[PDB]
């Protein structure tokens, strides 16, 4: 019932009771575990994950049972029983979506989870609006490298009307141009927005790090085409701290990790278009994006500028390139005095989140295929740790592509 | 579409569905409510169904189910049952079982060789003695000077009313670890029982980093006896790099043959409590899980002075660079030995093009993804992109109840 969860490096033992609060079915079952797969394959309902919800509120502030709590509960059930939905007050917003970031299985991030800046854009009625909204997020989040975490929460889904989207999968994403001769200049994993973005009268570039227009949809509309101002989007030219041709590659990334695809549940309400932001582990950067052969794919040239053997893999040339493009990243966001955190600091920080976790609540939801860093998964302490993975409400979701 | 798992590698973009988990017959730890994933150890009636399982899946190897000689073994085998309680394998059938419990192995990234296993029949062996000598034949024809063979050797199996034969030690070779009076361990610090255990059992303990402990071994109803490896027979390699002259002066070395000894093989309900089993190493497992892992030789500290890093903040990658240096001085000396090893590029890329065979042969292949990614390098092997499903085929490898 209570799952024995053992630290291999200390002999630690802990027990998760928070698993038991899990209301909805992860992809396993005792013949097989699926936890490596990366997305998943009536009104009664609403009411009860908005009962549970509101109750988690005011448990939150410490009020459980009081009359504010009970008005709100039946504020709540008035306005389902009578428009089949009901509709959040900011504060119960902001505590939702603090509780989704907590409650994401898969964020390394989490340390912070009780520091995050709410806007609150349920006033948006246009695409127009939205990137009003956006642009503001982003001018608050970037804050001239001194990195502070944030979420915009837009017009939540309702019965019969489409959704407000944000098309793009980050708010910040370099241009995929597919060339005729078989190659893709800039990033492969952009290639279908890119097509989309000049499909819908975006004038592209031909650049490996053309930053794209933002498609924005408001419900039932045609997306619409806004180009950020490039003052907005603040980059990191990397630099190698002893390989003086590092340079001269003319590697560069973006400082905002601003993801837009995702949607937010709160209190069995939807919302499909809240981006959020916080601040790059340096691997995310140095290793997948980088390094990933179906990305920026650099590991062959950094090691060639480097001069090791690539006829080989047992000259492990793959392996040292990667430290040094690694180390390249964390170098210069520290030199541009952009708030960046190594796989190392951000692991170490995280076992600390389990323990605060484990006294708060009884446990902590934790995928640790993708806690454990993409390079050196061993040398973090994360490796060692058992982690239990559940879904708990509040949570951000996958959801399909609007097109 | 198909009511079976969907399976992506996000590098290439192809999909494949597993149907080879319908057979499994065994649940494991996980619930639509949790996953538990990432954990490292989670009647005649029943011995009848799985024996009759595996005999169809024997009749099934060599394509002869539904005919007369399979009914007449599985008559054969019921009949065995019925008098005994237990029945017996005829060596072909363990020769099929052994292979297929390696295949079977969902943490295992060397399954590419899994046709290529050689199977020691030591189910004849009554004695602790003879036990050594079939252990010592083990290591020299899988050692074989460098060339390194995979093999199994299989002593008898458990008997109702009979004590299980038992290898204490977790492999055939492993360090000693010496408990210090300054609260230290010196060795390897995962075998401090096992070393206090030989002691109390008569070993005299060297004082060593790398002393190489005697074999504890248990026959039926007996006081395990104390058998001293012949040091010839113990193949070490010296760790040395290629282009850092110092590290040579460091003294760490390892040894050749990797042998799992505690493990239990499971084949139609028959279980054998010993049946060490080797192949060769991957390089990652010895520099970096041996030698790097805190909990074990830890140098990576001595190692990234030596290299003089600033080993005062996590951002110089300090430990990620030694570790790098590590696992090539583990690849370099063992190439330069002649000593059969595989780096972590080299595994998983075959590893890949087992799974490949795999669902054309039996429509997937249970995977433990947490264990088949190295532990350094994760994402920049091919696995690292490969979506796995885990479950538990049989016959099988299974931990077991350490015997004190
Ligand atoms: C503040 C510093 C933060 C750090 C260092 C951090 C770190 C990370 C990393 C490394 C990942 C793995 C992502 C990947 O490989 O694609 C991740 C995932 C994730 N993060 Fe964070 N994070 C931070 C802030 C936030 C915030 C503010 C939110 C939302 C309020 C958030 C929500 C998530 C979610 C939902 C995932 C899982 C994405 C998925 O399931 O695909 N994180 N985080
Ligand atoms: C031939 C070369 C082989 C290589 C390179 C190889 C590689 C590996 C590696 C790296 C592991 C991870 C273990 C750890 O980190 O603790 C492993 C696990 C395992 N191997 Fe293989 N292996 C080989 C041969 C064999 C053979 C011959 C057998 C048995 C007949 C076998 C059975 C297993 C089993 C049962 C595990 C899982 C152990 C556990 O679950 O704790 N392997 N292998
Ligand atoms: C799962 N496939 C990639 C994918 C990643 C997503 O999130 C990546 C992600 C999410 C939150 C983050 C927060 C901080 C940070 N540095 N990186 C972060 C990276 C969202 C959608 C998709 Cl489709
Ligand atoms: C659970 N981790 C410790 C443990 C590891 C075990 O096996 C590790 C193992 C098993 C077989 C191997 C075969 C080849 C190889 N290179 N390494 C191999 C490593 C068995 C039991 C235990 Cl208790
Ligand atoms: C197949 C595998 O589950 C997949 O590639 C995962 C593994 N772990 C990950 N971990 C993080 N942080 N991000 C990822 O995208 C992934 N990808
Ligand atoms: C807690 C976690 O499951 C544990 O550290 C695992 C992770 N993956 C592993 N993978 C291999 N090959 N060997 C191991 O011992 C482990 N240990
Ligand atoms: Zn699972």
């Amino acid at each position: 019932k209570f799952p024995r969860v053992k630290n291999w490096e200390l002999g630690s033992i802990t027990y998760d009771t928070l698993c038991a609060q899990s209301q909805q079915d992860g992809p396993c079952t005792p013949r097989r575990c699926l936890g490596s797969l990366v997305l998943p394959r009536p009104a009664e309902q609403l009411l009860s994950q908005a009962r549970d919800f509101i109750n988690q509120y005011y448990s939150s502030i410490k009020r459980s049972g009081s009359q504010a709590h009970e008005e709100r509960l039946q504020e709540v059930e008035a306005e389902v029983a009578s428009t089949g939905t009901y509709h959040l007050r900011e504060s119960e917003l902001v505590f939702g979506a603090k509780q989704a970031w907590r409650n994401a299985p898969r964020c390394v991030g989490r340390i912070q989870w009780g520091k995050l800046q709410v806007f609150d854009a349920r006033d948006c009625s246009s695409a127009q609006e939205m990137f009003t909204y956006i642009c503001n997020h982003i001018k608050y989040a970037t804050n001239r490298g001194n990195l502070r975490s944030a979420i915009t929460v837009f017009p939540q889904r309702a019965p019969g009307r489409g959704d407000f989207r944000i098309w793009n999968s980050q708010l910040v994403r370099y241009a995929g141009y597919r060339q005729q001769d078989g190659s893709v200049r800039g990033d492969p994993a952009n290639v279908e927005i890119t097509e989309l973005c000049i499909q819908h009268g975006w004038t592209p570039g031909n650049g490996r790090f053309d930053v794209l227009p933002l498609l924005l949809q408001a419900p039932d509309e045609a997306p619409e085409l806004f180009v950020l101002p490039p003052e907005l989007v603040l980059e990191v030219p990397l630099e190698h701290p002893t390989l003086e041709w590092f340079a001269a590659l003319g590697l560069r990334w973006y400082a905002l990790p601003a993801v837009s695809n995702m949607l937010l549940e709160i209190g069995g309400l939807e919302f499909s278009a809240a981006p959020f932001s916080g601040w790059y582990m340096s691997t995310e950067i140095g290793t997948r994006n980088l390094c990933d052969p179906h990305r920026y794919n650099i590991l062959e040239d950094v090691a060639v500028c480097m001069d090791l053997d690539t006829r080989t893999t047992s000259s492990l040339w793959k392996d040292k390139a990667a430290v040094e493009i690694n180390l390249a990243v964390l170098h210069s966001f520290q030199l541009a005095k952009v708030t960046i955190v190594d796989h190392h600091a951000a692991t170490v920080s995280f076992m600390k989140h389990l323990d605060n976790e484990q006294k708060a609540r009884g446990g902590c939801p934790a995928d640790w295929a993708w806690i454990v860093p993409p390079i050196s998964g061993s040398l973090t302490p994360v490796f060692h740790q058992e982690m239990v993975n559940y879904i708990l409400s509040p949570a951000f979701r996958y959801q399909p592509d609007p097109w």
